[PDB]
């Protein structure tokens, strides 16, 4: 076949697609990956060394533009109860009608004005906590229980150049920009204060790759915890002020790992 | 003399005032108070009991339009280096000038666009954490150290029916009408967030008074941690999100409790 | 170019030079030193193995003779606070008034009847202090938080035979001919005490470099403990009594290591 058939075609060879659709990824080959990868975790085989993992504040938000109802990059995507329950059946399609419930259940229990963006956010949050956010702090805890350092971030800082709207704030992929350095050239319209940024976190990934320590030493920068179980501290990234703080979606990780994948 | 005849002089018994002048407050008087309060503390001569501690997000800015110059509220008080400097003069009336220029060196060294509001909000930080903040954290680390329970808070909601400008932010006193349950009176234009903050902080306070320990044990709220030297834990209060963080204004207090007391 | 002109003009590169100038010296090569070497010693990127520091009780008056104004080795060198004032600007001829005066007002704190010699020591240890005895200290603590032991010595013996004034105390350079074994030899004019001292150190030297452990352990000796974080162990070393002590020039140094390099 031509490649173009082939392309052409890898979108129909699933049933009901999301937004987020894998056709084809990686398997269980029995050469690369000898053993489904989530036993290898459980067990402690793997390579011993250190390891930098890390989230931005809202990673599910750029999904919910290509399919879910009532979204658009051009408007405030305020939407209703109803619409949440059809973007939970296009982001969820083999889920039991009492899965859907058991996710709606835990994110909308509203604190609790009624707020008109209370559904759009749940929907943002719901997708960024399964498919990101939960699976990383995850795999951090059980990587560092078998003995080694891990470093563990929350990017928080929204690009002032980002073309996306308000409403999708510190989208999936918009640190890659700062962590590249993008920012330090002056030319390109980005703040002060993302220049400082992008110069701190460029330095940290730096030390880490040549040292195994993620610090910026000379300009009194706060110094990063390693993440152990138990404590889980972990490091905001923003221009205003740095911070430690512990246990990163603490509730609503309990519910992606330790309920949902019964249902 | 009437009691008209002192009051009118009160003002003027001092040589210059600031404004947050007392001209006539608690003294050793040998009796009430045996020894200079600050060796009794030092040395543990106190009762030993629970404490809860805590201060709001930004305690000095009340105190600039009160003689800072530059300041009003019916403006946003963007104001220079020099304006600053002057009100240093107005805050820190007999201290050298050695004195006031490191206060100038330890507030302006920027992060760094150069934002206009920088020397406005440097002033307000500056009378908050010398008056009110650092001493709050210094009482609690001292008074921990013997062996008792104590709990810190860092209040940073606004009431919405602030009548003072937004540049204030969370301004000293705001807090109390959170503690007597004003917004539980629905008929007060109170938002309903502000309703479940008071709530939650009506039971916190009244549970220490009871059990020794602010916990609001039923709506699945975040646990308030004992404060102890080493770790300084305090709990937030607002209306989004409760958290746990350490080591409130350390680079502050650093410099208000073992430099500054020097000079 | 022929040497000589070269090595005349060596001094002018430099707008202003102090005593200690160091017209040419070491840098960040990419190739002997691949990094900021502030940034290796805090990552821990560095040999593991036994290290053996020390400083002598006069680092600094060495250095005023060639300078200072008030100084000379043909009297006692009696200045004023104005001379000092001038000492400084000889001495830290880059650094803002703020950063002068700090200096001043960290070491003329006297305690307390006005001697006349104050000044004079002041300037002595200042320079002192901030050029060899809390580097040495600091690289100590620093590089014995890796694991490994290390031994920290003071020196406070003043040759017999020292052709200086008195007033210059336990001079820079003057532990090379105590370490080298000089006065083992009779014939020198140095005196029996002297003689023990010096076989005791050359001893302990020796050990250091055999058995990594720089201990005389024939003599009833004092024990030289490792120098660990927290508790700062030293051992002095003089011709009456070896002693073990703790935290050299503690206030002075956490003045040079966490106030100075931000001025
Ligand atoms: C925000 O926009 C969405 C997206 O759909 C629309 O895109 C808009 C910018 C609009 O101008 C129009 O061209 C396009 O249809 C709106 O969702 C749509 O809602 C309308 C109701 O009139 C329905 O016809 C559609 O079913 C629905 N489309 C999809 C794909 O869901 C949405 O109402 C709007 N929301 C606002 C302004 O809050
Ligand atoms: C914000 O207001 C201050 C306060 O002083 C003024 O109050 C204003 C609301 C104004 O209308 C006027 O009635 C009153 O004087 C301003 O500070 C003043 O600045 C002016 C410069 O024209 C000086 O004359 C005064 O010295 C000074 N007063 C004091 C007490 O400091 C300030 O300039 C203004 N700032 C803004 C708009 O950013
Ligand atoms: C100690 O000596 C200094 C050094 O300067 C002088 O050296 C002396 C030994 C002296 O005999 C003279 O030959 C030479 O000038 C004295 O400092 C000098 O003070 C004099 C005041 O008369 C000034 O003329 C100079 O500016 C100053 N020179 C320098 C280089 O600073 C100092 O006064 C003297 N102190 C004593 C005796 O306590
Ligand atoms: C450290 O120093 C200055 C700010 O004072 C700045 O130019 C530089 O970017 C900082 N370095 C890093 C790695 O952040
Ligand atoms: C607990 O329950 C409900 C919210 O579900 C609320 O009415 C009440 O105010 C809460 N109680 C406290 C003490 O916060
Ligand atoms: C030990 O013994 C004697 C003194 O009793 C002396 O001659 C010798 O120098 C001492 N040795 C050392 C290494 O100090
Ligand atoms: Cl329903
Ligand atoms: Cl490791
Ligand atoms: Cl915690
Ligand atoms: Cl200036
Ligand atoms: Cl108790
Ligand atoms: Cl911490
Ligand atoms: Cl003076
Ligand atoms: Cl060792
Ligand atoms: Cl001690
Ligand atoms: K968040
Ligand atoms: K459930
Ligand atoms: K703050
Ligand atoms: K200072
Ligand atoms: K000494
Ligand atoms: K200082």
């Amino acid at each position: 076949k031509d490649p173009q058939e082939i392309l052409l075609n890898e979108a129909f060879v699933v049933p009901y697609g999301t937004p987020l659709s894998v056709n084809f990824g990686p398997t269980v080959d029995g050469d690369f990956l000898t053993d489904m990868p989530d036993i290898l975790l459980e067990l402690g085989q793997f390579k011993k060394t250190q390891i930098l993992v890390g989230v931005n504040k809202d990673e599910g938000t750029a999904f919910l533009v290509y399919g879910a109802p009532g979204f658009s990059k051009d408007n405030n995507s305020i939407i209703t109860r109803k619409e949440f329950q059809e973007g939970l059946k296009i982001f969820f399609p083999g889920v039991s009608e009492f899965g859907k419930e058991s996710i709606l259940f835990h994110y909308t229990d509203w604190v609790d004005d009624q707020r008109p963006e209370q559904y759009r956010e749940a929907l943002g949050d719901v997708v960024g906590d399964y498919n990101f956010i939960c699976p990383a702090l995850e795999f951090t805890k059980k990587f560092s229980e078998w003995g080694n350092n891990a470093f563990f971030y929350y990017f928080e800082h929204r690009s002032s150049k980002l073309p996306w709207p308000e409403w999708m704030g510190v989208m999936h992929g918009y640190e890659i920009e700062f962590v590249f350095g993008l920012p330090l050239e002056r030319r390109d319209q980005y703040t002060k204060a993302e220049e400082i940024l992008s110069r701190s976190i460029v330095k940290r990934w730096a030390n880490f790759a040549k040292y195994g320590n993620p610090q910026e030493t000379q300009n009194n920068s706060t110094s990063w915890p390693v993440f152990k179980s138990t404590e889980q501290k972990y490091l905001t990234l923003n221009t205003e002020s740095t911070r430690i703080m512990t246990k990163l979606r603490a509730q609503q990780c309990r519910f992606w790992t330790s309920f949902f994948p019964k249902v």
